[PDB]
Protein backbone atom coordinates (compact mmCIF):
# COMPACT_ATOMS: atom_id res chain seq x y z
CA UNK A 1 0.00 0.00 0.00
CA UNK A 2 1.10 3.40 0.22
CA UNK A 3 1.23 4.68 3.97
CA UNK A 4 -2.33 4.34 4.80
CA UNK A 5 -5.49 5.34 2.47
CA UNK A 6 -8.89 3.95 3.69
CA UNK A 7 -9.23 4.03 7.32
CA UNK A 8 -9.07 1.01 9.01
CA UNK A 9 -10.57 -0.31 12.63
CA UNK A 10 -7.32 1.26 14.55
CA UNK A 11 -8.68 -0.71 18.19
CA UNK A 12 -9.44 -3.65 15.83
CA UNK A 13 -8.76 -6.63 18.82
CA UNK A 14 -9.73 -10.08 20.47
CA UNK A 15 -11.08 -11.21 23.40
CA UNK A 16 -12.77 -14.22 24.97
CA UNK A 17 -10.00 -15.98 23.35
CA UNK A 18 -11.42 -19.73 24.41
CA UNK A 19 -11.46 -23.20 22.79
CA UNK A 20 -14.79 -23.05 22.17
CA UNK A 21 -15.48 -18.89 19.95
CA UNK A 22 -12.99 -16.01 19.91
CA UNK A 23 -14.79 -12.88 20.24
CA UNK A 24 -13.44 -9.82 18.70
CA UNK A 25 -14.17 -5.86 19.14
CA UNK A 26 -13.70 -2.66 17.32
CA UNK A 27 -15.55 0.66 16.85
CA UNK A 28 -18.36 1.28 14.66
CA UNK A 29 -18.30 3.02 11.55
CA UNK A 30 -21.40 5.20 10.56
CA UNK A 31 -19.40 6.54 8.02
CA UNK A 32 -22.92 6.68 5.57
CA UNK A 33 -22.74 3.66 2.97
CA UNK A 34 -19.88 1.08 4.17
CA UNK A 35 -20.78 -2.30 3.11
CA UNK A 36 -19.58 -3.96 6.20
CA UNK A 37 -16.77 -5.66 7.99
CA UNK A 38 -15.52 -9.11 6.39
CA UNK A 39 -13.65 -11.53 9.15
CA UNK A 40 -12.13 -14.21 7.42
CA UNK A 41 -9.75 -17.30 9.40
CA UNK A 42 -6.81 -19.35 8.03
CA UNK A 43 -5.29 -21.53 10.08
CA UNK A 44 -2.01 -20.01 10.60
CA UNK A 45 1.12 -21.98 9.57
CA UNK A 46 -0.73 -22.63 5.97
CA UNK A 47 -3.13 -20.34 3.88
CA UNK A 48 -5.71 -23.09 4.45
CA UNK A 49 -8.73 -21.28 4.53
CA UNK A 50 -12.03 -21.64 6.66
CA UNK A 51 -14.62 -19.68 6.10
CA UNK A 52 -15.40 -15.70 5.41
CA UNK A 53 -18.27 -14.52 7.70
CA UNK A 54 -19.93 -11.22 7.47
CA UNK A 55 -21.59 -8.56 9.47
CA UNK A 56 -24.25 -5.44 9.22
CA UNK A 57 -22.05 -2.29 8.40
CA UNK A 58 -22.78 -0.99 12.39
CA UNK A 59 -21.43 -3.98 14.26
CA UNK A 60 -18.48 -2.89 17.13
CA UNK A 61 -18.69 -6.73 18.55
CA UNK A 62 -19.07 -9.72 16.97
CA UNK A 63 -17.44 -13.49 17.91
CA UNK A 64 -16.18 -16.16 15.24
CA UNK A 65 -17.40 -20.17 15.99
CA UNK A 66 -16.13 -22.86 14.05
CA UNK A 67 -12.92 -23.10 15.62
CA UNK A 68 -10.69 -25.98 16.84
CA UNK A 69 -7.68 -25.63 19.36
CA UNK A 70 -4.25 -26.77 18.66
CA UNK A 71 -3.45 -24.19 15.92
CA UNK A 72 -2.78 -20.85 15.45
CA UNK A 73 -5.25 -18.97 13.08
CA UNK A 74 -4.89 -15.68 11.74
CA UNK A 75 -8.16 -14.17 11.83
CA UNK A 76 -8.40 -11.25 9.73
CA UNK A 77 -11.20 -8.46 9.92
CA UNK A 78 -10.84 -6.43 6.54
CA UNK A 79 -13.29 -3.19 6.44
CA UNK A 80 -14.67 -2.45 3.31
CA UNK A 81 -16.51 0.63 2.73
CA UNK A 82 -17.55 3.55 -0.13
CA UNK A 83 -15.48 1.91 -3.24
CA UNK A 84 -12.08 0.66 -1.23
CA UNK A 85 -11.19 -1.60 1.43
CA UNK A 86 -9.39 -0.81 4.01
CA UNK A 87 -5.54 -1.98 5.33
CA UNK A 88 -6.01 -5.71 6.37
CA UNK A 89 -5.29 -5.74 10.52
CA UNK A 90 -5.62 -9.66 11.16
CA UNK A 91 -4.05 -11.31 14.37
CA UNK A 92 -2.61 -14.27 14.72
CA UNK A 93 -3.65 -16.45 17.96
CA UNK A 94 -3.97 -19.78 19.31
CA UNK A 95 -6.87 -21.93 20.42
Amino acid sequence: MRGSEVPQLTDLSFVDITDSSIGLRWTPLNSSTIIGYRITVVAAGEGIPIFEDFVDSSVGYYTVTGLEPGIDYDISVITLINGGESAPTTLTQQT
